[PDB]
DNA sequence: TTTTTTTT
């Protein structure tokens, strides 16, 4: 009687483990007599206790195998192969369907029975978040499906404002739901070569503020960014594929991803302006700044720029129709909790505390 | 009859040995009869004498095998896989509890009949060390707290200060009390990414004299440290779960460990300079030199460099409630063994000698 | 019949061979009949003729093997493993005690029946060296004890003097005595990574003729030495462990070995002068050169720069008690040989010749 | 039936072949029926026709093997293993003796019944060489002794002169005589790593036309050679082992070989000038040019570059006593052959023609 | 039954294929029944249709092997081995003779019954090349002898003249005839190191279009190349061996190939002028230009660039005894074919048309 | 896969 390689591969698929050492370590834990398994008794980790009783007999024989890392290497390949099949064939819409569950599962880290951050802090985050912008949740949903459709030309939004205006931090929170990356163009022309190549294969992207020759009217440092950007037409418009670069490594050729430009109050030509769909003009705001200062557990528990907190803001405001259809079951499961655990009045109180610019939990 | 790879892997687990050459060398010692073994008789190394009598039979058969390095690879994999499981599943508290358990076990030897450490010399070390910064039994606890909570930008501290300011001496004991690694980035990083592979699965990492450029304005020779740092403005705050590279080996998506940057006082970029619990600094205290000039065990046995000395300091001062919850029996057991033979007066007899640069033993 | 991998492994341990090609080459010689092995009959190499007759039978079957490199690989691994086990367990006292036993075995052969050395010439070397500085032998004892204790940030010595003032000559002899390696600091600060990677497991290091800057006043062309040394201050301090470099291999972590540095009289940052415990300043002296001119065989046989010369000096000048207990037996026996073989008047005559600048013999 | 790997290893040893491809290619030729082997019948290559008949039967079975490159890999390694054994155990005199035996074997072929060489032409070459410098044969003897003795800080000879003064010609013949490598060190600092790597296990090295910077007053184009080389001070002196690097390999460590430096007429730092034991000026001379102009079969056949020419010069001029003891017998054979085939007057007539600038032969 | 690895190795030797994937792909084609193989029926590729029927059965079994790439690697190694044997053993005359046989075999196809070429158009090509220079066929014959003898200093030829006067056309045809590589010395001095690596094991090299300096006086753009060539005397004189380098390979040493230098009419340092055996001046000629306008099939089929055209020129003009002994039989047969298909009157009528600058054909 | 090459 012998190790079933098949059962190891099932576990690797079900865990979605794709690191050989990690698979090896965890599967060896099943070798002890399941019936007393104290990790099961404690209900520590589901990726153990949901599986040990099934996998036990095979794990005993696994521990006696002389070949262990070879079994695990094949199992890890099966998981990576699955990703690469899907990476080819799936739509941006279905890929966002990951991004939802990619966070709807992380919600349980705080709000499952471990409770390891109080959900009400995230509601206070959701309050502070929704106070940050006019129509904030619609402005989210606008930007969201704007990225899903990836419509050529009609792609890029400009986050203008003063310094310390929350724009990049909002973009960072927004990026949390989907990933993506920020990038620089104030660099000299040669540095752009590899710099632009950084963007390769990101689902969404951002730019850092420019340094732009006219900005020092405000003393906004008058670097190359503006003039550089006005040359870089086609990447933005996304009409056609373009080539991209890596140090010591070969070029790649793809349609350039969609994204956001952060900027401060530089002057601009009509040409570069016309590239954009839309401009936003952020500012720091009197209640909302002092609110966080009075409410810093939101900063402390990393809530303020969490896509989980965007996601809860979404589940709050947006109707079930707005969500990836089969996931709606999980959305309503969250709506059910959210609307039961929280009265409107706590949400009212929280948001109104932000309207007093004061501690959002009170 | 056959080599048991199982019995080998037990020894690797129980020694926590994680080098294939060390492991191989170690096990081959057992091939002689423990019944006669001079090392067993001499009680020189526990990693031998605890085990020789058990493994002798298996080691004899291991000694004939033709696969010897392969057995040791699989055993080392098992030990490293165990670490990787703990890496992700444990709370930061349990990690420190593990670490302290090991220091405690070693101290049980040190001041056991065999370990031949003078606890008064060690406590003279404790006296000297608390004089290195009179705050430190608090500030150490503040550091430990902040590390366990792992809070962004509070994830880092600065140790500015010139030579012979002690910033090394403290970082040394602290990086022993914790698990962790030193690191450097003095150079343009285009090929240098694999150095951050050392940050994989670390509780803590530390930087020292990561050079500024332009510090030659104040006689600190220029180097690319600050320039790399204030580009990668993330990892003092702690945001991207970078996929850490390793030579010929798998690579590890994680947020970078928390830490400290230590330096002889270069000029520093402003956006970087924010990213700490404390921008804080170390100033030479000649009387501490005067003490060690008069207090020589403390360097000769490296006592003042040791996490062991910090642990002794914490046992002495801190209330048991401040410790991790579960281990506290061992904490009182040692508090007893300290208070049994240290009065405050004798501890002060050490302490104020240091404070006035007098020799500690008296 | 079948290869005894065990007998091969014995020979590698016996010889301390650790190059697989050298091991292979050596073992193959044993395929021919020791019974007429001309090397044995010439008694030319001990690592051959001591072993040939024992290993002959196994080597005949090894000569047919298809695995040969694999058998040698495992044998070399066993020798390497023993070295790492020793690095992690021996006191530096024992390490040096073992090193002395190896050199004393070489001296047995050199002055044995094959005896190809002449003890008169070697002791002429001792007289020349002992004349090179006042109280020479006491300075060697200081250096050795310093390297044995390895007390941190008090563990490097620096030699200064013009060219051909003999500082390199002395350093070479010391390095053979302890075992260790030379390395070059006069490089771009970048280059040092796989340079210092050689210091792994070494007992001692030496850095040569370090180019300061501004010495061209003194006709000394400026360079990188002072830069790279005054960078690597922690390596001098020895307070903390470092990670070290090797190709196609993971890093290894350890404290850096103590050592010696040499210079022509460049500029000195006193940040380094604080770290050197000691300096010794060398001057060229004509009579030593005139002696050498008339005494070519010293250089031609490399005597004055061999650590075997230093060992003879110490055996001459030091009490038996200064040596570790086990070798005191051998030390006594070498004092016996010396006293039998030299009258004191002979040594006095030789040192008198050295002083006069005649050739040492007459 | 099976391949005899032993016979392949024999063939590799007996041909000293150490390229796996060349070994393979050679060995495969034997598979055809020896009795018709046209290469044998035409006696074109000795490393074929000596061995084909012996190896034939095993070559046929080797031709069927599925494993051919593995078999060759084992054979090549034993040839390499022998070289390393010898590198650590022969005297420098014995090495030169072995090298001489090899050239003498080649001379037996060149001036055989087979073999193209006209001994009168090669002896004409010797006349031109002995004319190039005063006491040419004594100069060669002095250099050979210096290379055998390898005395530290007295190891390197400097050739300088105008262009077309003879320097690389003479270096070529010396290098062919002793064996060794040429190196170019006018390079940038980085590639020197692998460049100096070439010296591993070599007997001599030669540095080609090292450029000074400056001195373009002499119409000498500038370059880094001299300034670069003065950093390598240690490598010339050869007082201590140095660590050396090849691509994709971990460092070797050995004493850096002795050798020759050639340059056009730059000026040199005293630090470097002091390290040359000897300097030879080369001066263009009109009659050598007009002689060579009339005698160009010397150039066409490369006679004056060849170490065979220098060896013939030594056999003509030097006493039998000066050769190492075992070669003295073959030296007497060749001296006899030479005297039998040339009177002194014929040789003196050649020298006389060269001094006239007339064509050598008459 | 089993795959014959021998039949594959024969096919590789037969086709001289030394690319594993090309070897692999072609062998697989044979697995279908040659009897209906349309590539056979079309007689489309000689590498296929000559061999399919013979290898059919082995290809069928090969198609089921699980070891396919292993078989191919051993086969390809055999072809590489043969080349390296020949590189060391053959004379330069045999090399050229082998090369000529290859071209003659392609001509037998090109002008065969299957032959897609027209021998009349290729003869028209020969007429145009014969007009490019005076005594063209004598010039070619001189060049080849100069290459075969490879006599030191007398090794290199210079082509110069205005742009569009055919120099690179002739270079390309000669390079095809002998085989070799083009090189670009106009680089800066660093990567020039890897550039020359291309010359390894080549029979012949071409230095394309060496840019001078100060020719801007006559509208020539300045560049590095000439200065780089003055830095390479020995590579051209070919008197002594030199080191050569490739990416990811350790250096090799050989005599650098003979070759051709080409330039527009910059001025040439007399240092460099001395390298060259011969200089050939190209002049633009209008009647060639007008002829090319009319006989475009020359350019369109790339006739005038091809070494096959030069070989036809040699066959048509040169006496049989000038060719290497073995191929004289084939040469006689091709002369006979050419004498059959063309009267001298026809050929001279072609030459007359070119001299008129009218189209070649009437 | 690194290391070397690329990158600087
Ligand atoms: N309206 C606001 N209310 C509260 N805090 C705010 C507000 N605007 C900005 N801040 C604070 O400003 C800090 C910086 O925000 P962020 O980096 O996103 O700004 P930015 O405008 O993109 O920056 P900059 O353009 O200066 O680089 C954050 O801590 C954020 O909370
Ligand atoms: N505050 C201090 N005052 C005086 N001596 C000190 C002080 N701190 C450490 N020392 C002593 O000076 C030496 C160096 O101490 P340490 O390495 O910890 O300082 P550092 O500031 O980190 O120095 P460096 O930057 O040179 O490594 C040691 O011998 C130590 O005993
Ligand atoms: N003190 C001395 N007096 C006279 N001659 C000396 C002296 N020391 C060395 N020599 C001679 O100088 C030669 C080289 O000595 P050594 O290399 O040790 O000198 P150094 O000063 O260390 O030189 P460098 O800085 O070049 O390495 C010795 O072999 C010996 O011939
Ligand atoms: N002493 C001499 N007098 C006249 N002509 C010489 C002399 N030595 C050499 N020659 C001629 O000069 C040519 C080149 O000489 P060599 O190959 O030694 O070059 P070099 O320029 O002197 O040396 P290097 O390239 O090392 O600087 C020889 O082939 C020969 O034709
Ligand atoms: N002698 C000639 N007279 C007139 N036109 C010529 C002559 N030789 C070549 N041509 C024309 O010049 C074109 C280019 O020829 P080719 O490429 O050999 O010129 P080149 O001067 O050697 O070029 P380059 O120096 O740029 O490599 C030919 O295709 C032909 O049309």
């Amino acid at each position: 009687k012998q190790v079933s390689w098949k059962l190891v591969t099932e576990y690797a698929m079900e865990t979605k483990c794709d690191d050989v050492l990690l698979l090896l370590g965890m599967y060896l834990e099943f070798q002890y007599s399941f019936e007393m398994c104290l990790k099961c008794i404690k209900k520590e980790q589901p990726s153990h206790y949901k599986y040990h009783e099934k996998h036990y007999a095979n794990a005993a024989i696994f521990a006696d195998s002389k070949n262990q890392k070879t079994i695990c290497q094949q199992a890890v390949d099966t998981v990576l192969a699955k990703k690469r099949v899907d990476s080819l064939q799936l739509t941006r819409e279905q890929m966002l369907t990951n991004r939802f569950n990619d966070l709807l599962d992380r919600m349980d880290i705080m709000f499952g029975s471990t409770g390891s951050a109080d959900i009400e802090e995230w509601m206070a985050g959701v309050a502070w978040l929704h106070c940050l912008l006019p129509k904030m949740d619609s402005v989210v949903y606008d930007f969201l499906k704007c990225m899903v459709y990836n419509i050529p030309k009609k792609r890029y939004w400009l986050f203008k404002g003063p310094i310390d205006s929350g724009k990049t931090t909002l973009a960072a929170a927004l990026l949390e739901l989907c990933g993506g990356k920020a990038l620089n163009v104030n660099l000299p022309l040669d540095r752009l070569n590899f710099e632009l190549g950084v963007a390769i294969d990101q689902f969404l992207v951002v730019f850092e503020d420019v340094k732009g020759t006219g900005g020092e009217s405000r003393d906004l440092p008058s670097g190359q960014g503006i003039n550089n950007l006005d040359n870089l037409r086609d990447y933005l418009d996304g009409s056609v594929k373009v080539n991209l670069e890596k140090k010591h490594l070969n070029k790649r050729t793809q349609i350039f991803p969609p994204g956001i430009v952060t900027m401060n109050e530089y002057s601009v030509p009509k040409t570069l302006q016309a590239r954009f769909v839309k401009q936003i003009d952020f500012r720091p705001k009197d209640y909302l700044k002092h609110c966080l200062e009075r409410s810093e557990f939101l900063l402390e528990k990393r809530i303020i720029q969490s896509g989980i907190a965007l996601l809860l803001m979404l589940i709050w405001y947006r109707p079930v129709a707005e969500f990836a259809q089969s996931i709606q079951s999980r959305i309503v499961e969250w709506k059910e909790r959210l609307d039961k655990e929280f009265s409107l009045s706590v949400y009212q109180k929280m948001k109104f505390n932000v309207a007093m610019g004061i501690g959002v939990l009170d």
